């Protein structure tokens, strides 16, 4: 019982980056009046209540939790040009500031950006060794929108990318994939290998939601990524049937086309049905399925090998319920925790007539992005 | 000075919930929130009376001084044994007597002026001091069943308000038009089997009440064919929203040929609230209201009162708000809704659009 | 009966002004943690709690309240150089900034400073034209640390002087004093007029606070000015009964030797029981008293005429009640409002020894300054 | 680098108690309304913040962390009657509520007091048995000014005297001295000892703060308790010279003649210069002077066997500090971390006019107290 074979990665110094005060992500100034109590939308405790909860269930006892080791500039050189890195360093050696589209940051945040990709990058070195047979990264602030100059959506480092290469650089590994359930769009993991056939990568995401107006089913990839990029725009509104449905006609299949060597799940939580920053249904239940399917496909393909880096997930009452799930899952263990929405969530699903339409549209993608 | 009347009183910011992680109770999972304690906090009200202040439109509006309903007024809806034990409750430590409406020391009080910004506002509507309305109401009311409070609603705010207008003026058709993203249930119970009022109610199919859908309660005797449930899909937007509004409830609202229009406006449609899926932003509550507006002007000399419900983003709910007023009163200010371009960009697609236009269609012809 | 002659100056604005994220007052960082829930210390809440339990009682019927007005840039090139004036709008038209020293303001806090400041012109405007026979300005930001060059501690415009200096254009008044119970030293408004004779700057603050480590009975002004500043530094620790004594033996016979045609009180509500930026002990019966006196001083003085601008205040939970007691008293009503801690904090007050020592202290500065 | 004989004693569910909906400590109602951001006094906040700054210190990694292990019915009998541990365990299984003074809890709070007392027992038990040096706990809720009978001032067990008596009961410990450095009077401490003379109870605190009115010089205990309690009332406005000058002249003294056992220090941290529940003077350097008279005088009389436990402390953005610096002086290491106000609160101190009559109320109280 005692030890599983699960990995936990977390560092006290991502609960320390601030995104300052905006009202939710609203900058303020005009006519947008500072917050009263909550401020920003990327706040400490949307991910620190995760932490708390897995504490307070147990859990933590049965994990392996390795300390906290930060990447080092090199191997942010991978993915990023120096210029960025040295502008971002010079930002938050001063007072922080905000280098792209969405994505402040204050004193000291540099440090700490090092500090979430360090998570990732432990994460899927000790899997690709065999230190643990699968891992949750607990990186804040997340990766999976930064593109390799400009930050974006909370994104200040490409976190999953900088992982990835560092891994190759020490090991080598033939080919990955890459599987975003974050419910935005992985812009930056996709821009990072859009030309590249060593890298699938594969986003579910709202459509349209962010980036704001994009779908993308037809970023299929260029040159030798012909072929290596997948996006699944779900529309607002979709619970656990449509993404479950997803998984299993479009990820699924495509993972087994391709034969990764290690699966990375850029696990954000937004999805879940109370979150502000999306419009969909998931709830701790639908994570338990999602990661059991990519347990499983790990399991088929690479030897177990999966490794979840933490991206968003924006309600500090909620998220903490779903993370706790996917973490069982992986440890294949239950503990004492209720989930006290679990049955007001399964009766929010849509209907059956929704759900239909829904897999339709989801069957007529899974025939363009597989045929 | 416009015409428009907004109803509010500072002690319906002092009406508390306790201490919530969103609505989740406290307990041995669910740990105490740091910064926002509760789901219907102050600042998701007060926040929309703040940038009505400095937006200046206030200087144009008609701002009555608050007055709570009576004991009397509550019980043409209420048993006088719920009465009772709130008030009860509420001169102690407070409280919760129903679902999911919890209540402090005092939150009685507080409700009886939450309610009397309703009874005001259809009340000078009625008799011509203003052409129409806005009341900041909270606690909100339309969840409040006559026994039972439910959904942080603690009185039934409007029936309360139409039957005081009823005692003293005496008013044949009223309709209620509830745009709050949850089921007006409370409001349609009160007058299932009655067909003095028209209820109608717009929401997120399955969502608060959990699982509940509701096409096809539409009353009981004398009230039958009076109360309409329109569930939308989750993540329905505007096209969905106007959709129905044109295909349904004008429709609806001409049939019936009421002396009296309100709508009972919660704000949680909105595309960032927590509590619902929905892809409203400021620009589909002004085309609402307008809509609203042009179907009262036709219907009853432009009596449209306007009471404030549900809403939960703190950050968005203002600039929803405001487009609101603004539309009532015709004027237009300063404020520009910083989210504009972007909550249009995440508008549902066409393919999406024409299959809930389906589904509206069809609710359409069923309810006629 | 019906409506007062008290004047309550407030604009929704104010409570817009934001000093950023701050632990408290401190800067986050390398060893500052970012706070969750309240950030910063002057924050929104601590001063429009006190205008929100004004409306609970009932008292805002019984006011009058006109529009806020802000200020001009011509306004405050009375007391600020062209050059702060320039480089504090250029950084509110961006993002923000500081400064000075422990200044922060965001995006548009220079409309916000300029309101703050109209607050607290229009109602001395108003006391002296006879509008109200006295005023409270709810302005925020605060002014009295604000240096003619050098914005400080939560003030970002000299609030007062710019507010004086525009009565004297406008109305040719010859006599001012100002009398400073925020806890802090009114170290911009001495500077103002450090040299001038037609204000007299009276400080009550505790000893060695903020200013860190200013004390300051021998400051007492140059030129002109010499005899016209007047600072009281008290014992952190002080009471109500301490306090009261040094209004009985130095600012009261002060003012009577200066003859003001009008009374401005700095009020600062942070010298409360438990404000987290001092360390005094007086509560919402103190300023009651406090204010009474004040008002007896203006009646004989300058025919009533009292205006009331507000400083700090650090305490959500216990401003309002100290603010409301003013307010009561200017307007000489009492309302339904019950200061829940009336009991405790009377029982907090210092003993008698420490009292008597404190009166001591009280005596000697008395001796030197009169 | 290498393994302090330091000890510190945490559990994620002290954190997790709620005291309820207060501004400040304020009861909400008709006057005073709601906060807004921060609710309460006694904010979990003020304490997992001093653990948070412990963590990016890097001093944790060369602390003694045991897991938090509660105590038992039995352990808090020997204290509390079964009547109030029956109604607070009763209460505690309903909603929560407030069996004494400024004491609320919510629901499962009694199981968290458990833990917080376990904390104290464990800290000194460790102590005692050699396992560490010296020891911190971090309890939460406090314990005080728990009365046997009736629960006060956030305070909802007596941590202290049921680890006393745990020690006691497995030990046979027979001298203890208490030193309660909290800005407000042990009153639950000194009620629990009042008639005994195996603990010697010392309690400085704010003269008249809390109890309010209470100074307490001629309260010397009873019976075979006579002369074993000691109270020492400091004016408000007290800075490190009054502290350390009280501690020279009446505790150190006083702890040579009673030669206790062991050394027990009730740590309330709200004596500290922006705490809004006192009016004192002290900061981080204070502190660092106090604990380290500690050490000396346990170094001197009981083979360095100094338990350390947390009582209030209210400033979110000061504490931290404080609880660093002492903890930093147990250990006998210094880290990177920059107290931000250590000159601010220098300059804050009192003048020597007062000091030198501060000195005097002390001198007079010596002369009282030991003669
Ligand atoms: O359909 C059942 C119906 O029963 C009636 O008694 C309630 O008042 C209605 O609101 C409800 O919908
Ligand atoms: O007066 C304003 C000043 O008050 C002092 O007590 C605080 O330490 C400073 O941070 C603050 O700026
Ligand atoms: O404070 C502890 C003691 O205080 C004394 O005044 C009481 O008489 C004692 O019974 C009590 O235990
Ligand atoms: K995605
Ligand atoms: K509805
Ligand atoms: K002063
Ligand atoms: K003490
Ligand atoms: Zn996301
Ligand atoms: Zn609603
Ligand atoms: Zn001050
Ligand atoms: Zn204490």
């Amino acid at each position: 019982g005692t030890m599983s074979n699960t990995g936990f990665y977390t560092h006290e110094s991502t609960f320390w980056h601030s995104t300052g005060v905006q009202a939710l992500y609203f900058p303020i100034g005009e006519w947008v009046q500072p917050p009263s109590g909550t401020y920003g939308a990327d706040t400490p405790e949307t991910k620190r209540r995760f932490l708390n909860l897995l504490r307070m269930s147990g859990l933590t006892d049965r994990l392996v939790m390795p300390a906290g080791e930060p990447v080092t500039v090199e191997d942010c050189l991978r993915i990023h040009p120096a210029d960025y890195i040295r502008r971002f360093k010079e930002a938050s050696d001063a007072g922080g500031g905000d280098l792209g589209m969405l994505a402040p940051f204050s004193k000291g945040g540099f440090e700490i950006a090092l500090m979430s990709a360090g998570l990732a990058r432990a994460a899927i070195d000790d899997v690709l060794t065999g230190k643990v047979r699968n891992a949750y990264a607990l990186s804040r602030p997340a990766g999976h929108h930064c593109l390799p100059d400009t930050p974006m959506g909370f994104c200040l480092l490409a976190n999953i990318p900088i992982a990835i290469e560092a891994a190759r650089a020490r090991h080598g590994i033939e080919r990955v994939a890459v599987v975003d359930w974050d419910v935005h769009h992985g812009n930056g993991t996709q821009a990072c290998y859009y030309d590249r056939s060593d890298v699938l990568t594969i986003s579910v995401h709202q459509d349209r939601c962010f980036p704001p107006g994009y779908s993308g089913v037809e970023e299929r990839g260029e040159g030798a990524g012909l072929g290596h990029n997948i996006n699944i725009p779900l529309p607002a509104g979709s619970g656990q049937d449509t993404y479950v449905h997803a998984f299993e006609t479009i990820v699924l299949p495509a993972l087994d086309r391709y034969r990764p060597d290690l699966i990375v799940v850029a696990s954000g939580l937004d999805a879940n049905a109370v979150d502000p920053l999306a419009r969909m249904l998931l709830f701790s239940e639908s994570y338990r399925v999602l990661t059991g399917m990519m347990m499983d496909a790990a399991d088929r393909l690479c030897e177990g090998r999966l490794a979840v880096v933490h991206e968003g997930g924006y309600s500090e009452a909620y998220v903490p319920f779903c993370g706790q799930a996917i973490v069982e899952t992986l440890a294949g263990v239950r503990t004492g925790v209720v989930d006290p929405e679990l049955e007001m969530f399964a009766l929010w699903q849509p209907g059956d007539r929704i759900n239909r339409f829904h897999r339709e549209l989801v069957d007529e993608m899974a025939a363009v992005l597989l045929g």
